[PDB]
Formats: C-alpha cells, sequence, structure tokens
C-alpha cells in the first residue's frame, strides 16, 4: 500500500501489549506525540487476526483511510498513526481507558461501580449526537452505530469508533442487492435493506437504537425478537418500548429517529439542539 | 423461508442449552431420531447472534441448504433437522463431544497423547470426507482444523459449511469472489484468478495436514497475512513438521503445487493415505 509519511509511525517505537475487547491490542508508543519526542504513550492498535480474510484487510485499510479524512473531533476516536510499510498493517488510535459504552453502562447498573445519573445519560447521548453531527458535516456515514461501537475515555468523553463499515456519502452503490449486507439488522434503518441506499438519516435511525441502549443501561435491542422476524414487525409499526427510567420526551426523540420515512426523522443538528436543552434544563 | 417438511423439526421438542454465520449451542432434541420418538438426543444448534447481519442470515441458510444437498457420510458432520417456520432459524446438527480438531490436538500435545498412526488415521478420514464432498460437486472453501469436529469415538467430521458452494455457483473472475476465505488456508488461484475448484480445496487440505502433524500449530508462523501471497507467488512453502515422515510431507507439498491440476485429487489422496495407514498398522 502507498507510503504516507505524515501518518507513518516507526515499528521499533511501538511495544504491543495486552489484548483489548480485527484484533485490537493495547500498546506503548514512544514519541507518537511529536511534541513529546521521548514520551511513551499508551495507545490502542488494531491489526489483522492470524486467520484474517482478504475482506478483513481491505476493511482495515478502509477504516484507516476514513479516519484520516474525517478530521479531528472531540467525540470521534482519533487516529494517531500507522505502521503500513515492511510488515503487518497497524492502525494506531487513541486509547479509551473505560472501554466500550455497552460494557461501561452495564457495569454501572444499580446493584439490584458508580451508578449513572439521569444527567450522565443525557450528557452521553448529547456528546454522541455532536459526534454524529460532525461526521455528517464531513459527508461520512458510519453505518454501524451502536453502544458496542462507542468508547469512553478516562474523563468520560464519548468517542464514536469502529469505522470499519464507514463510507463517504458518495461511496455507496444505490439499489444493488449487495449493498448494506453487513450491517447489524437490529440497528439498521429499513430503507438500508428495502431500498438499498444509505444517507445520514439512515444513521439517525441507528442513533435512535443507540439512545435506547443508553437508557436501558446497555440492554439488547428488540429483546426476544429474532432478527429474521424483525423487519416484518417494523413494517407493522412495531417499535421498542420506552426504557424504565426515561422521560416521555426522550422516548419521543427515539421514536422520531425511527420514522419509517427518512426525511421525517430529525437531523443530527436537531438532535443536538434538543438534547442540549434537555441536558441544560436538567442541570438547572 | 420455504417449508421443507422432510427436514422440519418441532420447536417445542427442542431445548437450547449452554454455548459451544451464527453461534452454536448444545441442545436436547426429543424424537429427532424418528425411530425413538420419546428419546432425548444431545445435539448442536447453529443460530444467528443478536447482532447478526443480512449476510449472516443468508450464510446460515446457505449452510443448511448445502448440507441437505451433500447427503450423508461418516466423516461429515450430519444435519439432523431445522426449525425454519415461525421463529428464528435453527440448524440442528450432530453433537461432537470432543470439540474441533485444533483444540483436540493442542490438548493432546506431549489429554492422551496422539500417536503417529492416530494422526495418519485422522488425515485419512478427512481425505475420505473431502473425496465424497468433491464427488457431490461441493467445494467447502473453508477447510481447516478449526472446522473439523471430533466425536466421542474420535471420528473426524468436516464441519462449518458457512462458505461452501456448488462447483458451478461461483462468480468467475469477479474481484469480489473468495473475499471471505481465511488467507492462510487459501489456494493462490482463489485470489489471483478469482476461481475455486476441488483442487483449491486440496490445497487447503495440505494446510490442514500441516496443522494435524504439528498438533494444532498455526500455519506460516511469524508471517503476516499481508505478506503471505507475495511469498507464495515466489515459491515459499511451510517446512516439514517434526512428527511427520518425509513421505507425508511430500504429500503436503503436492497439495501445494503451484499448478492446480498438478495437485493430487482427493481420490488419489485417499488411496495413498489408505496404503500408508495400512502399512503403519500392519
Ligand atoms: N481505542 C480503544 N481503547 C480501548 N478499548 C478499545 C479501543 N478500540 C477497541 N477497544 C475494545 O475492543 C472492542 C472491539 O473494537 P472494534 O469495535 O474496533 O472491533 P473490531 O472492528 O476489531 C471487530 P467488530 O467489528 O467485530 O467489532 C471495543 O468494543 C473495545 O472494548
Ligand atoms: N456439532 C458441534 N458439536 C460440538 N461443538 C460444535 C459443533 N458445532 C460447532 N461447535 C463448536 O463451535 C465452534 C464454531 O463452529 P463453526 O465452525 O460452525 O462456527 P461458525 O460457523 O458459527 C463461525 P466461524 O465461521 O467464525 O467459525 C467449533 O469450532 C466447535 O468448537
Ligand atoms: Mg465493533
Ligand atoms: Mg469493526
Ligand atoms: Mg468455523
Ligand atoms: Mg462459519
Amino acid at each position: 500500500l502507498p507510503e504516507d509519511p505524515k501518518w507513518e509511525f516507526p515499528r521499533d517505537k511501538l511495544t504491543l501489549g495486552k489484548p483489548l475487547g480485527g484484533q485490537v491490542v493495547m500498546a506503548e508508543a514512544v514519541g507518537i506525540d511529536k511534541d513529546k519526542p521521548k514520551e511513551a504513550v499508551t495507545v490502542a492498535v488494531k491489526m489483522l487476526k492470524d486467520d484474517a480474510t482478504e475482506k478483513d484487510l481491505s476493511d482495515l485499510v478502509s477504516e484507516m483511510e476514513m479516519m484520516k479524512m474525517i478530521g479531528k473531533h472531540k467525540n470521534i476516536i482519533n487516529l494517531l498513526g500507522a505502521c503500513t510499510q515492511d510488515g503487518p498493517l497497524y492502525v494506531i488510535v487513541g486509547y479509551a481507558s473505560k472501554g466500550n459504552l455497552r460494557e461501561y453502562l452495564r457495569a454501572r447498573r444499580p446493584p439490584g461501580e458508580e451508578q449513572m445519573t439521569f444527567k450522565d445519560l443525557v450528557s452521553c447521548t448529547y456528546q454522541l449526537a455532536r459526534g454524529m453531527e460532525y461526521l455528517a458535516s464531513q459527508k461520512c456515514i458510519h453505518r454501524d452505530l451502536a453502544a458496542r461501537n462507542v468508547l469512553v475515555t478516562e474523563n468520560n468523553v464519548m468517542k464514536i469508533a469502529d469505522f470499519g463499515l464507514a463510507r463517504d456519502i458518495n461511496n455507496i452503490d444505490y439499489y444493488k442487492k449487495t449493498t448494506n449486507g453487513r450491517l447489524p439488522v437490529k440497528w439498521m434503518a429499513p430503507e438500508a435493506l428495502f431500498d438499498r441506499v444509505y444517507t445520514h438519516q439512515s444513521d439517525v435511525w441507528s442513533f435512535g437504537v443507540l439512545m435506547w441502549e443508553i437508557f436501558t443501561l446497555g440492554g439488547s435491542p428488540y429483546p426476544g425478537i429474532p432478527v429474521e422476524e424483525l423487519f416484518k414487525l417494523l413494517k407493522e409499526g412495531h417499535r421498542m418500548d420506552k426504557p424504565a427510567n426515561c422521560t416521555n420526551e426522550l422516548y419521543m426523540m427515539m421514536r422520531d429517529c425511527w420514522h419509517a420515512v427518512p426525511s421525517q426523522r430529525p437531523t443530527f443538528k436537531q438532535l443536538v439542539e434538543d438534547l442540549d436543552r434537555i441536558l441544560t434544563l436538567t442541570t438547572n
């Protein structure tokens, strides 16, 4: 693959460590932060598994390239560098000490670890909306939004991650039977499968399920409902029930994200504004 | 999903158990053996994960359909039934108490040690299964120790038909063909030419042989997937395993012949392995 100095990082400056969670591992990167040339830094490294397929490699490359183009943002996991020459491809990204959001929330469920306050949940949701709002402004569709794909930092900052299925808005083959076949069904917008398209509004549908996972503290969507029976139920108007401790207002937000008609759903900008209000009013 | 009465099995007679294109769990099936209507049989059931994708569903469906087509053979995991109506798809297959071959072998490393004859016997059984598979015009495409199951009586059983296809159902020369086959068990032509024939499967059999004789070793140790095909193109081949005779290693090299038609057929492999096994036994 093409050499790209600006992002290349020395293999001898990286010490691979313990497994995290193809295959992702923790590691120390000496001087990865150019202003601290000798300072070792704890990072995360994504690389291929030993039994990886060709598609796994093209996916890893795609993920790296997408992260390069997206740019930097508070709520998006950051690319730190990559080892792409004379050796196995290593994609180095910022290390999130708290793990993924799904595991994070479940570990903080009431004893029935520090519990999540209603404000923490709204704040978590608001941060992600901002992240998605930015992504959309960069013409990027994630396509795989879910609690298991969000990382939490030491200071509880939410980071959208796993861009292994992400695409530039124009890099989607509309109407082909093979388009969107690798998207987890339970987080997927109906038009993704039915019409074989994908827009930012398809991402808002996913965001809706993410909201539900957040307010159920890491629950599994459509419990008891098999994936092969889901789209039938969705066509019939079925939608997940309101999470226990969730305001009717936040629930209507989820419901709005699940409008059958894409343009009928809120834009991420609208979600940010609404959530900003709710968060603020909760604070006061 | 079209109803196929012949294979349909009642859901109320199936009790899912502990965990083992999906996820496999142990289960108890009452009357799966039609001659013993009230008997509970321990089986294995493959189903979709909660986060399954559309492709995960079509693969499981394809897996089921491929197993129905293939027919029965002692060295191929057998289909017992399937719950396809009004509910999640369940593919019910025979339970293999010893797990997959790779785990089985790594456990028997110098937990009852494997003898040279056992290893050959193991290899011979798999060749027999592949010979039958090839005769049914089926290409497995994902042959490897991790895809071989071992029954209570140490019978080898080729499994995981999640990538298998009929020999004529291949999108020839398309750049997207064979994109989901583990690279280290994959025949060179499968990637360079985008084709897949029974001879591609024999190449994988070779790797499988190497895993067997190294007692579950990982192929091309120390070589990343990204670097393997250039090496393979240059002639690189894995070295002989210690607990392996030059003859058996030569069989591996034959399976890895660069030219597809120059690799032996499964029919020829079975004949040679039988001869070798017969000698090792007598
Ligand atoms: N930067 C990071 N810091 C901390 N943990 C990380 C991390 N990147 C990944 N992980 C951990 O590894 C898990 C899997 O990561 P990721 O979502 O990137 O998976 P993956 O693309 O390798 C496979 P899949 O698509 O099956 O998830 C995360 O849910 C998280 O627990
Ligand atoms: N019939 C059976 N009896 C016993 N164990 C079984 C079994 N079927 C599957 N298993 C166990 O589950 C493992 C995975 O099986 P299988 O190879 O079918 O996986 P899979 O198709 O679900 C996913 P992948 O393609 O990622 O392996 C096997 O290696 C074995 O340990
Ligand atoms: Mg992920
Ligand atoms: Mg991924
Ligand atoms: Mg398998
Ligand atoms: Mg499989």
